């Protein structure tokens, strides 16, 4: 009921993060990191729990998320992975911060 409503809120946020409006900074987070393709051969030694928006979308579509907290923990994990792997002055870190600002301000408007 109110839980369903909280998950619709989460799905709305997800759709927004995937939307054209935010694509300039959201695009690195759309799909799983392909470490080989990027020559980032240390990625999976540093990042033990990869996460990306397509995975979040699959989990939402499959009704994997049972509550908003579970959903938010994955979205936040995605940002954390970026903050852990990359130096803090890299462009992709700025992009992550901007996308997380979008996430956090809308997530905060949680139906209650
Ligand atoms: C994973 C390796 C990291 C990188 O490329 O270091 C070699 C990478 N940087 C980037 C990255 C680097 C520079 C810019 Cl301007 C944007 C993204 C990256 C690029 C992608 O292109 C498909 C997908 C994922 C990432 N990404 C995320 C998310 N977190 N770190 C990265
Ligand atoms: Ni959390």
């Amino acid at each position: 009921g109110k839980l369903s409503e909280q998950l619709k809120h989460c799905n709305g946020i997800l759709k927004e993060l995937l939307s054209k409006k935010h694509a300039a900074y959201a695009w690195p987070f759309y799909k799983p990191v392909d470490a080989s393709a990027l020559g980032a051969h240390d990625y999976h030694d540093i990042i033990k729990h990869p996460m990306d928006l397509s995975t979040v979308k699959r989990k939402m579509e499959n009704r994997d998320y049972r509550d908003a907290q579970e959903f938010a923990a994955d979205v936040r994990l995605m940002f954390s992975n970026c903050y852990k792997y990359n130096p803090p002055d890299h462009d992709v870190v700025a992009m992550a911060r901007k996308l997380q600002d979008v996430f956090e301000f809308r997530y905060a408007k949680m139906p209650d």
